């Protein structure tokens, strides 16, 4: 399609100019905008024109931040002292195939299989790898926010979902399952006017099986293989010593960046067939600089 | 105290004799009584003063078994062929102290520690060794019978309460912990006019850990430490060949009643302390008759 | 269990001799009694007792031919020309097979399979031999007489259920999924107090499949498993004469006496597995009584 | 079917030439009892056991004269100067015609056709005739009396339900189809225990054709047919002289009893197709006595 040959003025281009400013920065929120630049803030809330300013461009800067670029963008851009790894080997698992899995998961590219969860005992390091994932993501948000009865109220905009020590009952298993495969809501069907368009990645910690669905009183078992059927399980059993501090965006950022540039082959050769429960670690098929 | 000197006539000791009979045949409800003497019940339910009868004799019966007569009684009435030994050889316990442990507990003479809980995975036997704990018993209730809302709705009068694969909520949990630690509860002690009111045993099955708490859409492991001073906790792991088929009411008699035979000694030595983690088998601790 | 040694009284003992004719004369409500004997009814409704004991001898007629007398005996009490193997004939089936399977199946003896479902186009005879069993047994329920947000009240104390033209929806498909499997409901069992409750047999006729669940204004196939292990369809495609007349229970109590008699190998050979499909005719192994 | 064993004693027997010598005076109500008898009001009047014996005997006589006696027997208790032939000869209707179809609709032999409909324009005659019918009844009842969102709550035990100056809405219109073609209710299904239990004659007077059916504010014609087919109209397009008074239970019965012994040819032919329209006269046969 031929773009409109419609000419913007000199305040169009500069708040053209800002908007690409706020993506550019990775600011998203007004507080944030506040705490990073203050001086346009305040000159921009000085009238009714700023303001109004001020709230379209936060908006357009989320279209373009979740919709019209790639959530793997905001991911990327010696090895061995990165506290990721350490940790994805304490628990016996390959950091390169865990890292390419979450490169092609973030941009929904695994298909229905849209969610990540991470099992274990207490301290074993799951609100540290999920929580570092969805600070270097541009906006995410959190079940734990909304309310009890709307566990999914706001989606939209959002790049990733975190679902911290959760359960799931049988209230609320119907939607579950439309936003654990990446099925949109009706909703979004409705006014978009497609029938699939939005989607968003899932990422769940959890001490105990989410596969047992709370019904009254008692558990039942009759949604377990749907469940599987969406989610890839990763086994966190091994305790972890306090002398790893928080992690933050650089270490993930140059852990994912170091795994884009090694080949890729073995990764779609598990990709013919999805498992619910992730590889194992191998030394045969290790990576030479991980030795 | 001396009995007082009222005398009785034909009638008030033939309805004595009928009150004992239904104590002592092991009928409590109309239905059973329809199945097991229906000439009787016909012959009653002629009049008023026979269907006023009918219910005063069930009541004083039910009365009779579950308060003036220990239940441990009602339980008491070669053991390799028993398949309570073989279950619970099977799991690595010693079937003696649990005998023992059993025929404490449901006499109420244990303390705090009101509750027995049976965890373990898929088909491990375990609503098998409970509901034919429950069937060796006068009366028995379910949690799972009564409403969502009120899951200890009905408890006045039961020998035993049954909580299968059940889970424990936060809007729930205050009363859980009275009822799981033996506490009376408040409408009792108001009526009864005291503060003794028994309470009823507790036994719970489940396939989680029911000392996460769910709040919400996620868990809590504040109230963790305060239910682990109620239950006693039995692991059942290795699972059983699918021939072996429901377990019995003679079973459970025979068991318990040969556990009773012998001796009471290794039993209060672990009384001193209660643990909350039931002991496993020790390799020369076992009886002669088990080896 | 030996029974209570009470003697009755002149009263209760003429009591139980009308209590006794009740249930031979097949007299289970008031109207009934008052067409079959007003004499009887009009000297017993002349004071309060006699009216306590209509009600009382009722309800144990009720409960004496619905619990303590299998149903299989109400309906046994040449064959050629009778009707219903003719209908049977028609349709491609052999109508000594399927009066051997309704024999097994009003009393309870199918386990998982308690629905017998009739299909096919309109005016085939279905409404027809199920309205003749109906009749045939001594108390039937109707789900169409019912309320439509409780279709199953009046479940208890009946030998059979008929759904006539029935359509199953996605608000009652949980119960629906019980009753007709023959499980008992939660407050069947608390009242009982024995978990172990028989069910009713179910009959339905529809025009459509049954297996698609209505929810809103769509049909859905995600209980089209659970429902085909609980049900035995037969098949009614050829179309009926215009003057085929009314059924009467005196065919079927025939046709079902003539069954009875005859061998039954036939019958448990195939009894091991059930299908969902109820086996079609077969002329070499179709009885020489009605070739 | 054979009478029970049971015989009453003196007072059963008298309750039971009680209960006979109301049914065969007519008292069906305590006012009718009162103004008819007042002695025995009071003797009975004196204790508990007359007050329950009243009810108990009022009740038996309303069933006994509304269900095991047929009704026409009633109604069957010169020939010029009766007011009904003469205001059927005004009409231009056939006398004995109508006789004929009134004993065979009062005892429900007319099949579907169960409503009698008078129609024409105001003073005709027909709150008189109507009402001549429905006072020699033992029972009736009427649409007036009852609510306005309940009309045909209350017609068990009645011989007749008269429908004065009626109009049929959109809201009742699948009720009324129920009760204007003789089908029970659910409810009547559900307490009976059988499918068609009851059925009461209807006889309606308008001013209107009543096959419009209102809905909101406006008239549909989508409900005319089914109406057509369960009814049967007269035309009452003859005014009367004010001269003319009340018709009485007399009349009715004296032209009822002429109509019974003249013949039953020209009313069977008809019998065998029924038509929305009544007949009108014919000269070529009409009976010599009214020619
Ligand atoms: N805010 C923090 N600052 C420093 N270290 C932290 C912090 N939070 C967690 N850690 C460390 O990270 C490791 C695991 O913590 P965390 O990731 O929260 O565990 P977890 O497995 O999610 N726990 P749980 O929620 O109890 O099941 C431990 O070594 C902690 O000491
Ligand atoms: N109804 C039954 N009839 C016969 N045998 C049975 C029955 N139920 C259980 N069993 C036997 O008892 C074994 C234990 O089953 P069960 O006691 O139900 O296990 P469980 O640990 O409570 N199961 P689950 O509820 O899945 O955690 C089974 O493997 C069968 O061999
Ligand atoms: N009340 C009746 N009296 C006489 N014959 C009847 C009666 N009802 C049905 N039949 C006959 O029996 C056959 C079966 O009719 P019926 O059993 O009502 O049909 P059905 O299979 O329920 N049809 P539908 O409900 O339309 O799917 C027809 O050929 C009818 O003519
Ligand atoms: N209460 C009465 N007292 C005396 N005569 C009466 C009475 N009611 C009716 N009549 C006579 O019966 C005739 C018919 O009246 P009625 O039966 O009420 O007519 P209708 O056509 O049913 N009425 P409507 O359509 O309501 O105007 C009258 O013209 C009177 O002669
Ligand atoms: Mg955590
Ligand atoms: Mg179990
Ligand atoms: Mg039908
Ligand atoms: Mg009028």
């Amino acid at each position: 399609v031929v773009p409109f040959n419609g000419k913007g003025t000199k305040a169009s281009i500069k708040f053209q100019t800002m908007v690409n400013w706020l993506c550019e920065n990775r600011v998203f929120t007004e507080d944030k905008w506040k705490l990073v630049d203050f001086n346009q803030y305040t000159l921009l809330s000085s009238s009714h024109s700023g303001s109004f300013q001020i709230q379209s461009a936060l908006k357009l800067a989320i279209y373009k931040a979740t919709n019209l670029v790639p959530t793997s963008t905001f991911l990327l851009h010696c090895i061995k002292d990165n506290k990721i790894v350490k940790l994805l080997l304490c628990q016996n698992y390959d950091p390169l195939l865990v890292g390419q899995h979450v490169l092609k998961w973030i941009d929904k590219k695994c298909g229905k299989k849209n969610t990540l969860w991470f099992y274990g005992p207490p301290s074993t390091g799951k609100t540290n790898l999920a929580m570092a994932i969805a600070k270097s993501v541009p906006v995410y948000g959190m079940v734990n926010w909304n309310n009890e009865n709307f566990p999914f109220n706001d989606v939209a905009g959002k790049s990733l979902v975190v679902w911290d020590e959760g359960i799931i009952k049988s209230t609320i298993v119907e939607a579950a399952k439309a936003i654990l495969g990446g099925q949109p809501t009706r909703v979004d069907q409705k006014m978009r006017g497609s029938v699939a368009v939005p989607g968003v990645p899932v990422v769940i910690t959890s001490n105990g099986d989410i596969t047992f669905v709370v019904s009254g009183n008692t558990t039942t078992t009759v949604h377990a293989k749907a469940l599987k059927e969406r989610m890839v399980k990763l086994n966190f059993t091994v305790r972890c010593s306090p002398d790893m501090g928080l992690l933050t965006e650089a270490d993930v950022q140059q852990w994912l960046t170091w795994c884009n540039a090694q080949s890729w082959d073995h990764y779609e050769n598990w990709a013919i067939n999805y498992t619910f429960d992730f590889p194992g670690i191998n030394a045969d098929a290790l990576h030479p600089d991980l030795q």
